C-alpha cells in the first residue's frame, strides 16, 4: 500500500488531511516524543505533566478506515518513567499498551489497522495504578478515523465540515495546602502519594481544555465565520464532560463518536463519557462571541472549562432581536 | 404574524397549550419578574436565591418550532444583583445573555425564533463566575418548543400527552459549619465566598424538584388516572440526573430532549445530561403510588431528588399479583 | 401455562436458559435467601453486606418477553432488617417493592409479567432512607428479558451470543478513621450513622465488579476464545459507569439496555446509568489478556472497577504487529 508521512499539528488544530480519502488503504505514518515537564495550568497551579509531543491533549491524528496506523513512539532519556500508548482505535494487545511499554532512552513502532470508523481516545497505561496517573497527568490524545467516504448523517447523506477543532478535555487532581493553596513538587513521583490522595476523592481540582485554563480563551479564543460548518471533536480520557456551544447548537451529533451510528439533531447539550471521544458539528448563523463549554458551570467557570469562539459575519434579526433595550 | 400573550402559570404545572398548532407561526409574548428572596430548601437548610417569577424552576414555556418568542424581563429595583437570559432553545448572542443583561430598576425585551423542536434549558448566566453562582441560587427554568404537528414517535406515528408535567432538578451548595449544620446569609453576595467553596467540591449539599425537599411529595405528590399519558419533562441546568419512575418506565423517551430525534422505547432510568432538558411519555396502567427519582439514590433520598405520583384507577392482576402474602 | 423451575448461578455466570425461546410464554419460578453478612471488599476493607442469594450482584434471572415471573423472596430469621423486592422490569406497586416487605422469619410470593424486553436491574428499597442504604449495602441485581426470538441488531438481523458475563458493579460508602484505614461494625444498623456521612459525600470508597476488588481478576479473570460473541450485561443500581473492553470494542451496544431499541456499533467506551442495566456484544479476534473497566481510571484502580478477560486463539497480525520492538 502506499505509505503517507504525517506532520502532527498541536491541538486545537489538525494536520493537513482530506475528508474524502483521496486513495485506498494507505499505512500513515506518525511520530510522537514522549515529554514530562511541569505545565502551569492556571495562575498558581502546576501539574508534573506527562504528554505526547508536548501538549495536553495529545495531537490529533486523522486516518480513514481500513488505513493502517504505523505510530514510532519515543521515550527520551531525560523522561524518568516508562510510558506506553493504547488507541481505543486499535484491537488487541490492550489497544496497543501491551506492545509498547518503553522506558527512558527506547523507542518502538506498532502497527494497527484501522478497522473502525470514529473519533477514539489514545492514552497511555503502563500498567495497575500508573494507568489512572499518567492519563490524569496529560498523557492522552485523539485519533479520528474517518469514514472512507466522508461523514454521513443520520439518513446517509453526505456531509462535510469546513474545520475541525481538536478539544481535549482533561480533569487534574493537584494537592493542596490546607489553605486551599496547590503544591510543587521537584518532579512527577515525589507528587504521586499527595496526588493520590486528590485522586481517591474523584474532585478534579482543575478541568482544562487544551491543557490550561483559559488555553481557548482571549488569544487562544477559536475562530469562524457565518456559514463555516464547524466539527468539534471533543476527547475526555477519564471522566464525563457535557459539551455546549453557547449560543448555538449540534446540528449533528455523535456523542459516543462512531461515525457509522446515525447522529442526533438540534442539540443543547450532548455527553462525552469519560474514556471516550465524541464529535458534533455545527454551522454557525450568528456573528459574535460564543463559549464552548463544559455544562455543569462550575466545572466550566470554577475549574477551567471553557473555550471561546469568535465568529465573524452579518447579524440576522430574524432569528434575535433585542426589540426594547435595558431601560428604566 | 398573530401575538399570543401567554400567562405563566407555576411548575411543575404548565400554561394552556395545545400540542398541535392551532395556528401557522405566532409571536409568543411572554413576561417575568425576577425575584432574590431566602427560600427554605429543607427543615434547616435555606438558599439565598435567585429566581425566574419567584419559582425554582422558572416556570414553562411552551411554543411551536417557527414561532417567535419574546420575552419582557424585569429586574425589579429591589433586588441586589444584575440578571439576564441565555435561552438554549435560540441562535445567537450567547443564547439571548448578551442582549438580556439587565441591572435593578431596569427591563429588556428579547425577541428570538424557536427554530428547533425540543425541550430546552433557560438560565441566567451574567457572565463569568457569576454564571455557575446564578444557576446555582435557583436561576433556570425550560423552555419546551413542540413540533408543529406534535409529537412523533421512533416510527413517526403522532403520539399525545394528556398531561405535561415539568420537572426541574436544581443542585445547590448550601455552606456548613463544622457540626453539618447551614449556614443563614443576609443577602446572596454575604454567602457567595462560603457558597463557592462548596462548589468547588462539586458535591450539592441538596438536589431537589420543583425547590424543596419534599416539594412535589406529601400535599405536593403529582396525579395521574391508570390509562393517563403523561410527558415527564426534567430539567437538569447544571448537573446530571438519571430519572426514573418507580413501578413504570419511559414508553417514549428522548433523554436528549430534541424531538425530531427518535425516542427510545421501554426505559427503566434514562439521563439527562447537566445543561438541559430531556422528555419521557408513560401510559399509567396500575393505581397506586409511584415514586419518580434522580436514580442516584442517595440523591434521590438524601439529597431530595423524589417525586410522588399517585395514580387512581383498577388494578390488573395479569401485570402483578401478590400470589402469596408475607408469611412466617 | 408451562412452568419452568430455575436453579440460580452465582455473578458473573447465568444460569441454564435458550436465547431464542424454545416455548411460548411460561411462569419463571425462582427463589431467593436474602442473606445479610459482613463481606471483604478490599484487603483491609470490610462492608456489612444486605444481599439477595448471598451475592453481589445477587444472581441474574433470564426470561423471555411475555413470560411470567414468580418469585419466592424469603428473609431468614437470623437477619436483622426488613427486606423486599423492587424489579424494574416490572409493572406496578413500585416494581414490587410495595408487596415484598418481609420480616426476619417471613417468605413472600410475587409474580409479575415480563411485558418488556431488556436487561433490568432488581433492588431491594424497604423505604425512605433505607432505600439507598440497602442498595450500597450490596443489595441489587439484574433480570434480562431477552426478546422471545432472541436478539436483532439496528437493522433486525437475528444475532446470537456464545456467553453471557453478568458485570454487577456496585458503589458503596465505607467509613474511615481520620488516618484512611476502614472502620468495622458488629451489624449494619451500628454502622449506619457513619454510612449515611459517607454517602452525603457521594464519593464511593470502593466500586466493585462481583462484589469486591480483584473478584473477577487473577482466578477470577472471564474466559473467553477467539470468536467467541460474549454479552456482557453490566448493572449499576445506584451510581453512574462507562464501561471499556480494553483492547476491544462494543460490535453492539444497548448501553440504556433495552432489546427493541437500536443498538450502537463500534464503540469505545459506553455509559450505564446509575439505576440501569446496559448490554454490550463483542466477537473477540485477538487472543491475550483484555481488561473490562470503568473508564474513569480512578474508579477502574483505586476503587476497584477492573475485570480481566482471557483470550486464548490465533494472533492476527494484519489487526496489529509490533513492527519496532523496544530499542535504544
Ligand atoms: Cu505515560
Ligand atoms: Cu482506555
Ligand atoms: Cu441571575
Ligand atoms: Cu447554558
Ligand atoms: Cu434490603
Ligand atoms: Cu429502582
Ligand atoms: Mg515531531
Ligand atoms: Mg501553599
Ligand atoms: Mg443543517
Ligand atoms: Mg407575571
Ligand atoms: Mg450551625
Ligand atoms: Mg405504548
Ligand atoms: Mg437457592
Ligand atoms: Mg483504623
Ligand atoms: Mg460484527
Amino acid at each position: 500500500l502506499p505509505r503517507v508521512k504525517h506532520t502532527l499539528v498541536p491541538p486545537p488544530f489538525a494536520h493537513a488531511h482530506e475528508q474524502v480519502a483521496a486513495s485506498g488503504p494507505v499505512i500513515n505514518e506518525f511520530e510522537m516524543r514522549i515529554i514530562e515537564k511541569e505545565v502551569q495550568l492556571d495562575e498558581d497551579a502546576y501539574l508534573q505533566a506527562m504528554t505526547f509531543d508536548g501538549s495536553i491533549p495529545g495531537p490529533l491524528m486523522i486516518v480513514h478506515e481500513g488505513d493502517y496506523v504505523e505510530l514510532t513512539l519515543i521515550n527520551p532519556p531525560e523522561n524518568t518513567m516508562p510510558h506506553n500508548i493504547d488507541f481505543h482505535a486499535a484491537t488487541g494487545a490492550l489497544g496497543g499498551g501491551g506492545l509498547t511499554l518503553i522506558n527512558p532512552g527506547e523507542k518502538v513502532v506498532l502497527r494497527f489497522k484501522a478497522t473502525r470508523a470514529g473519533a477514539f481516545v489514545y492514552h497511555c497505561a503502563p500498567g495497575g495504578p500508573m494507568i489512572p496517573w499518567h492519563v490524569v497527568s496529560g498523557m492522552a490524545g485523539c485519533i479520528m478515523v474517518l469514514p472512507r467516504d466522508g461523514l454521513k448523517d443520520h439518513e446517509g447523506k453526505p456531509v462535510r465540515y469546513d474545520t475541525v477543532y481538536y478539544i481535549g478535555e482533561s480533569d487534574h487532581y493537584i494537592p493542596k495546602d490546607e489553605d486551599g493553596t496547590y503544591m510543587r513538587f521537584s518532579d512527577p513521583s515525589e507528587g504521586y502519594e499527595d496526588m493520590v490522595a486528590v485522586m481517591d476523592t474523584l474532585i478534579p481540582s482543575h478541568i482544562v481544555f487544551n491543557g490550561a485554563v483559559g488555553a481557548l480563551t482571549g488569544e487562544g479564543a477559536l475562530k469562524a465565520k457565518v456559514g463555516d460548518n464547524v466539527l468539534f471533536v471533543h476527547s475526555q480520557p477519564n471522566r464525563d464532560s457535557r459539551p455546549h456551544l453557547i449560543g448555538g447548537h449540534g446540528d449533528l451529533v455523535w456523542e459516543t463518536g462512531k461515525f457509522h451510528n446515525a447522529p442526533e439533531r438540534d442539540l443543547e447539550t450532548w455527553f462525552i463519557r469519560g474514556g471516550s471521544a465524541g464529535a458534533a458539528l455545527y454551522k454557525f448563523l450568528q456573528p459574535g462571541v460564543y463559549a464552548y463549554v463544559n455544562h455543569n458551570l462550575i466545572e466550566a467557570v470554577h475549574k477551567g472549562a471553557t473555550a471561546h469562539v469568535l465568529v465573524e459575519g452579518e447579524w440576522d434579526n430574524d432569528l434575535m432581536e433585542q426589540v426594547v433595550a435595558p431601560v428604566g
